[PDB]
């Protein structure tokens, strides 16, 4: 029962982050910025980092996430000049074949020494496959696990034993052949919210991503991670919650208010349209934790505390600057924190 | 007139580099011993560095490109740990869609610097792309290169303009986006030795690789050089010819001969069953020199003053020592390496 979480961080493949606001910090996606945001978060002890794929943007006047790398390669880079932090790679998977993503893992397995692992997605987004026309219809939306499930058979099989001769509705292999097999288990992880997402991450995930909730309430999530126990519980497997949250801390509740309040205020109403205390679109409705560094480790503790939840995925309003104030000012303030050094 | 040719390393991302033998050095292809050679590479002023992809090996004694990662991914951790030499990934088209491809470029572009290009091949060996049932069939050895010149459309619309709209009887663009484009001009490389193959490189690519031939016969290779002069003629491209050599290199002629004699006597002759002054299918039947480091400076001048001959791609049957001996006591006496500091 002794407070112990995980932190992991969002790191921004696209850009201005998670922010769609002309008075939000802009900026671009490049590899040394995510290459300095990484390596500040490893110093602080971060457990992990990961980035998301997102192949469409939504315009605007800060054209916002029409400017996004591609997560394996950009992982494979920041495995380079890391050596403690986990890292984590998405694959849409109607984007690329599973042997490829196998001996991807594998690759960045032998960068990292060890340190790789993939978030699994369905994609759910119809604009960004059918734009370059491998959308497979709307009936995707009722299979996509199905689908989602013949894939991770292929990639487990691949890792586990170098070989694979799976045939199914969507994939068929011949003796398919992938080595060097990786160094440790290979990390699957997925961000299933409905039934069915649950379902496949109880069976082969080690653990679930999922959306914290409003504005300083952070433990509205709770019904969220209680059905992913109860879908573990399905499997009899360990597969525990990691919830996402945007900190946005300053000295005071105050100063931190004046910042939310301020991003709200410039809100790039045209990329919002084109996406569709309450929670805010200007950070697409994220879960938000706002407040002093005090007030936001208090709220991390609370997190903490709920059946299932097991750590935290973060994005914050300036990573550069959040990432350093939260390892110099809210993490040594957090009880779930107090394994580290 | 005055000599002058580009020098790359073709890197081992495949166990035991282009020697199937017993004899030859064993080794896996680690990302740490690719970083090790590119680094050593990239100290002695080689212009670039090339990974291809194999998709499945050839077995044997010696578990012959068994082992091998992926060339995107191995490519962006290269890029973030070097500055200067040029980075170049292969992708096999069957297997990434162009948008994916387009969007790795401009992101180990970003890791680089403005450092990296793509090596676009249409596959020829059936089983592995059967292997994980994506084979298009027995048609597309004689309409590849009608797929590769609908690929590098879309690849071309993608870095020049962030867009494409183009429709053809293998792929459907309907606005599809990738931003960022690249920070300098996209680099595209082939390896086209039949008529259409040069005819696509003649077209679309900055150079054409194609291999050396025979043992201490630099110039062998001339016609095909000559070949690929003409098909660039016809588009009124600049488009010249790397040649891919393996160098086996000691103090004395006698010394590098023994070390040739040595390999070919340790021939893995299952993996080369498989697989199927004379050449020897001990690499490939590859175009091999093979004498003292005086010698071999020799005939790589010679080389370079082949029609058409901008630069040569090199193996070594040990990358480590031989890039160094390269550096040290071949490189030195290239009259066409005298631009080097
Ligand atoms: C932290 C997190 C990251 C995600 N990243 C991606 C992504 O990179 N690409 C993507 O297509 N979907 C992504 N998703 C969406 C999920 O994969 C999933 O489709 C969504 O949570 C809806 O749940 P469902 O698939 O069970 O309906 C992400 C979700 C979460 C919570
Ligand atoms: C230096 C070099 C590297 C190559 N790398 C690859 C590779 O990584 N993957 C691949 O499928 N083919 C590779 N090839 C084969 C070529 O793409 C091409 O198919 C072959 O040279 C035959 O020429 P053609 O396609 O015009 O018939 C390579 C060829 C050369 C000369
Ligand atoms: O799907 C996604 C991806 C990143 N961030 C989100 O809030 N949702
Ligand atoms: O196709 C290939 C690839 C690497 N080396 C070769 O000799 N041929």
């Amino acid at each position: 029962e002794r407070l112990m979480m995980k932190i992991g961080v969002f790191v921004p493949i696209g850009n201005n982050g998670w922010l769609i606001s002309t008075h939000a910090p802009q900026y671009m996606p490049t590899f040394e910025l995510n290459k300095a945001i990484v390596q500040k978060a490893e110093h602080y002890h971060f457990d992990f980092a990961l980035s998301m794929i997102k192949l469409r943007g939504f315009g605007g006047k800060t054209e916002f996430w029409d400017h996004n790398l591609e997560s394996f390669t950009l992982m494979a880079g920041l495995a380079a000049v890391t050596s403690r932090i986990q890292i984590y790679a998405t694959a849409a998977t109607l984007t690329l074949p599973p042997a490829i993503v196998a001996r991807m893992a594998a690759t960045i397995d032998s960068i990292s020494g060890g340190r790789f692992g993939v978030n699994l997605v369905t994609g759910w987004q119809k604009p960004e496959y059918e734009q370059m026309g491998i959308w497979p219809g709307d009936d995707y939306f009722s299979r996509r696990y199905d689908y989602l499930t013949e894939y991770v058979q292929v990639l487990r099989d691949l890792w586990g034993t170098g070989k694979s001769d799976f045939k199914g509705d969507f994939f068929t292999m011949n003796d398919c052949r992938v080595s060097p097999q990786p160094s440790v288990p290979m990390k699957v992880i997925c961000a299933g919210q409905s039934d069915a997402g649950m379902a496949f991450s109880a069976r082969y995930a080690d653990f679930n991503f999922c959306f914290g909730k409003g504005v300083n309430t952070p433990t509205a999530f709770a019904p969220t991670a209680a059905r992913m126990k109860q879908a573990a519980e399905q499997t009899g497997r360990d597969v525990g919650s990691y919830v996402l949250f945007m900190v946005i801390a300053d000295e005071t509740d105050d100063a931190a208010r004046a910042k939310w309040e301020h991003y709200k205020a410039g809100a790039d109403e045209e990329a919002l349209s084109w996406l569709t205390d309450p929670t805010s679109a200007v950070n697409i409705n994220m879960g938000t934790l706002v407040g002093s560094y005090a007030s936001v480790a208090r709220m991390l503790d609370e997190v903490a505390s709920v059946p299932g939840a097991e750590g935290v995925l973060l994005t914050f309003d300036d990573f550069l600057s959040g990432i350093e104030t939260f390892g110099e000012r809210i993490q040594p303030l957090m009880q779930c924190r107090a394994h580290l050094p």
